[PDB]
Parts: structure tokens; sequence; C-alpha cells
């Protein structure tokens, strides 16, 4: 039986007014219900999107179980977190709109139910949940393992995702060591190679006479701090003014931390939260939340953001946010996507200890023009095609992307090949490390093996240039695009990736 393409929402909206926890989900969805129809329809136009088996697909969304204790439903409205509940929205949106059979559970009794009755060929789930899983599936929960895919937003690196490994390295997290393909780990930014990027739509409702006249619509001197609890705006003040002397300071918060010069409106509703973006010239980072995605939204809507530059790097060694957290990874500055992937105009990072460094973004930000920007892969159709590619083409259970897309490079001592590939602008592909831990695939690249060893190390497959000495992998579960060598070089995978959809490879469609 194969999927069709779904045009209408009702049997969408009828599925989520079954738990009282899906109503901020389906809201947004509402909103947004023009352009992913939009967006389904020109993508089936572009790309054939026939012959696609029809799948059974259990969601199964752990934070919202009582059994949990995350209280995200209940401050859903409230000025919580609701990074998650907007992925999780745009993930069901789009399976449904590719016409899959969605199964949706925020409980014991519905987890029990579905599985408990068979069929299942995909599952998406949190962490959170899928401790449930093992737990009430009992040992055959491993039967399942290859058509997981796990929503976690930070990402997990292989060395917290092998239980053996991460003990030998005395790790504590108690998120990491599942021993899954770490590819099945589905990020909410492209910041982890060794895992997939899922990411969500950016909302936005600027049409084109919004986009001619946007300069009558936004307020030139009109700023809004991002930051919609108290605790965020500790000891931000000197900053604050320092924006303050050019611009009015907003602010959305549901207060002993905001000065009396900052107007609050509290926290809005989507569509009013939408329309203050629109008439905002400058959406201001704190420093916290990290890797959210309001920041977007505000890029989307003409805004440039003010992005907090961490110098060091924010990671477990200095924060405590951070760990206990599956990975390594640190970050540059409050939204390393929005630092990287989009820069200036439309994002400024700055020292916000550097006075004049603040100052002068400030007053040119002011005398920019506005320059509404998305990019394609938060759009629905850049969504929709990602996941749809994901969908047809990952299969962990049994060749993609394929061999043609490998650009072997070799990092530097002190260099990942996270690093090394996106220097040549390219992306690190764990799924071609097993083309090249043997001798005879080295001599193909151009590096010949004089004597070689196994170790199981993240930090292998490596090579001494001066000794003419080659290490292999000896454990095919710790592959990693993470971890630099101190003093040898990495021999690493690359691949090329599609302007502005950075998960898929040219050939990978
Ligand atoms: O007054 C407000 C402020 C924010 N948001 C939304 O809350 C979401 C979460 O954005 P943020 O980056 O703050 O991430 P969080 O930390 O809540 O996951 C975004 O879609 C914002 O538009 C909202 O609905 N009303
Ligand atoms: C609301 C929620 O569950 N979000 C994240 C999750 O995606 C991530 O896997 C985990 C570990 O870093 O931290 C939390
Ligand atoms: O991870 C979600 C949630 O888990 C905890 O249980 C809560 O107390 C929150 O502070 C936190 O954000
Ligand atoms: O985002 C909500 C909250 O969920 C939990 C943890 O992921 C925290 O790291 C995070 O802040």
């Amino acid at each position: 039986s194969l999927a069709e393409i779904r045009t209408d929402f009702n049997i969408l909206y009828s599925m989520m007014k079954k738990h009282e926890e899906f109503r901020w989900m389906r809201l947004r969805i509402r909103r947004m219900a023009d352009a992913w129809i939009q967006a389904i329809k020109s993508l089936a136009e572009k790309q054939n999107l026939e012959k696609r088996k029809r799948k059974k697909v259990l969601v199964h969304l752990g934070l919202l179980t009582k059994e949990s204790g995350f209280k995200i439903a209940e401050t859903a409205f409230s000025g919580g977190p609701l990074g998650a509940l907007v992925q999780w929205s745009d993930l069901i949106t789009s399976l449904y709109l590719l016409g899959h059979d969605i199964r949706i559970s925020a409980s014991l009794a519905e987890l029990k139910e579905i599985m408990g009755g068979g069929g299942v060929e995909l599952i998406y789930i949190d962490i959170v949940g899928l401790a449930q899983f093992k737990k009430t599936l009992g040992p055959s929960w491993v039967h399942y393992q290859c058509m997981l895919r796990v929503l976690d937003s930070f990402g997990t690196e292989p060395e917290f995702n092998h239980a053996n490994y991460a003990q030998s390295k005395g790790h504590k997290t108690p998120w990491g060591k599942w021993n899954l393909n770490p590819q099945q780990f589905y990020t909410m930014f492209p910041h982890t190679p060794d895992n997939s990027f899922l990411g969500f739509v950016v909302e936005q409702h600027l049409n084109s006479s919004d986009i001619h006249h946007i300069n009558e619509i936004k307020r030139q001197n009109q700023s809004l701090v991002y930051g919609k609890v108290d605790s965020v705006w500790k000891n931000k003040k000197i900053y604050l003014d320092i924006i303050h002397t050019y611009m009015e300071v907003h602010a959305t918060v549901y207060t002993k931390n905001i000065p009396s010069y900052v107007k609050n409106h509290g926290i809005l509703s989507g569509r009013d939260l939408q329309f203050l973006l629109r008439e905002t010239k400058l959406f201001v980072g704190l420093g916290l939340p990290y890797e959210g995605p309001a920041p977007l939204e505000a890029i989307a809507n003409g805004c440039a953001f003010l992005n907090p530059k961490f110098n060091p790097p924010k990671s477990s060694k200095n924060t405590d946010f951070f760990i206990g957290k599956p990975t390594l990874r640190e970050l540059t500055s409050q939204h390393p996507y929005a630092e990287v992937f989009i820069g200036r105009p439309h994002v400024w990072t700055v020292d916000l200890n550097n006075q004049e460094e603040v100052e002068d973004a400030v007053k040119a930000i002011l005398n920019q023009k506005i320059e509404p920007y998305m990019p394609y892969e938060f759009t629905c159709e850049g969504m929709l095609q990602r996941i749809n590619a994901f969908i047809e083409k990952q299969d962990f259970c049994h060749m993609w992307p394929p061999l043609s897309a490998l650009q072997v490079k070799l990092a530097e001592p002190g260099q990942s090949c996270k690093q090394v590939c996106q220097e040549s602008q390219l992306i690190c592909e764990p799924s071609f490390f097993q083309h090249l831990n043997k001798d005879k695939d080295m001599l193909k690249y151009k590096v010949t093996c004089q004597s070689s060893e196994l170790a199981k190390d993240i930090l292998v497959p490596s090579f001494d240039p001066k000794n003419k000495h080659c290490v292999f992998q000896g454990d095919l579960l710790l592959f990693s695009c993470a971890g630099a060598h101190p003093r040898h070089q990495r021999v690493c995978p690359c691949r090329d990736f599609i302007k502005g959809q950075v998960a898929l490879c040219k050939d990978c469609l």
C-alpha cells in the first residue's frame, strides 16, 4: 500500500484533539496550514513522490508523559520551554502530509498498545521515551532498535553513545550509552555530523507586500530582548544601557532583573509575537537560552539578531547546563548556527563586555536595510524534502549516502574531522569511515601505511606522516567525526551538501 500526500488537516486535527497536551502544537499548525499545504504540493511538483511505501509510524512523546515529570505541557502557554514542542509539531505535520500512518503516544498505555498490535516500521522518540520503550517492551525492544529515530536537541557524540567506552572514560551522562548507530540521533540544528539534522520550520507571516513596505512597518529604533523569564537578565545592564542609548528596549517576560526603561508586553500568543517581531529592528540575545528557535523567527521577520560571543566556548568543561549532556561539543555563541551559517547583516556575534563593539553593532544595525531571510532547510518545503529523504533512504536495519559523495581529507593534529570538512565547505559523513579503515583503502587516498595496528578509540583511523604509521579502528561503533588527535593526523570522510540543505548530499534525493 502506497503513501498518498495529504492536503487536508481534519484528520490531523482530530488526532491531536485526543490529548490536551497537544493543544499548543495544534494551534501552531493551524496558523501555518496554508504554508504547509503549498509546500507539499510544490515538492510533489518538483520531485517524484510516487511509489513510496506507506509506513506505520510510532511517535512517542516521552517529554509529555506524567511519568517523566518534565511539566512542559503545564508551562507551554505561560513562558516555559517550547523548542522541543515546535520540533515535534513540525515532524508530525511532515509525516502526515507525506501520507504515513501516524500513531501518536503520550502515555505508557498507548506505547504498550501501539507496539502491542504490531506493524510498526519507524519510531520517532526522545531519550526519556526511549528508556520507557526499553522498560515497557523488555528484551525484544532491541528488535525495533534499527527503526529508532531519537530526537535529541543538543546531540550525542560517539564516545558517549558506546556504553563500554563511555564508562572507560568515566562519563556519567544519564542520557547516553544506548549503543545506537549515532546517525539515529536527530538534532535541532546541524551542529553534530555524527548525528542527523532534523530541525523544524521557522514561522513567519510576511506576504510580499509586507516585505515591500517592511520599512513602514518596522520601527527603526525598536529593540526586543530575547528572554521570557527574569533569571536570564542577571548582570546585563551595561549591555542593555548601550542598546538603550540608540533604541527603545522592549521585552516579553512572564521582575527584579529588568530595568525601569524596558517596555514589557508580557508573554504573547504566536500571532501577537509575530506582529511584535515584524515591527522590531533588533532582537537582543542575553546569552541564554542556547540554540533555540526564537532568533530564526526574528530573522525571518527582518530583525537583526545580536548574538553573544562565548570566548572561551561554552561546554561541559565550563558550564553547569552542559555537564552530563552526551557530547563535548563547544558553543562559540548563544546561537552557533545563526553565527556560522547566517552571519552579518542578519546576525552580529559580539563580546557583551566590549562596549565599543556592542555600540558599533547597534549603530550598524540601526543603519542596515531590512532584508527578511530564512535558510531553505527551515522552510516547510525544505523540511519536507529533508525528512522525506530520510524516511526513503536511511536504513540502519539491513549504501546511502552513495560512495560517489566521499571526499577524503586529512585533519592536522589538534583538528577534528568535523573541522577539516567544514574548512573546505564540506561536512563530515560518518557512514564513510568504514571505507577508509584498511591498508589497501589508504593507498588510494595518497597515504602509505609503513606499519599499522588496531585501536579502539574515537580518534582513529590516524596517520603519522613522519613515521608512515597507520592506526585503524578496532571497534566500528567508535567511528567519530568529533575529536582531534593531539599529535597524529586523522583520515576524515567528507561529503558535499546542497545549498541551504546541509543534511543532504547533491546526489542524495
Ligand atoms: O512571548 C513569546 C516568546 C516566545 N514564544 C515562542 O517560544 C518558542 C521558543 O523559542 P526559544 O528560542 O525561546 O526556545 P525555548 O527556550 O522556549 O525552547 C518560539 O517559537 C517563540 O516564538 C512565544 O510564543 N511567545
Ligand atoms: O528537561 C526538561 C525539564 O526537566 C526537569 O525535570 C525540570 O525541572 C526543568 O527545569 C527541565 O527543563
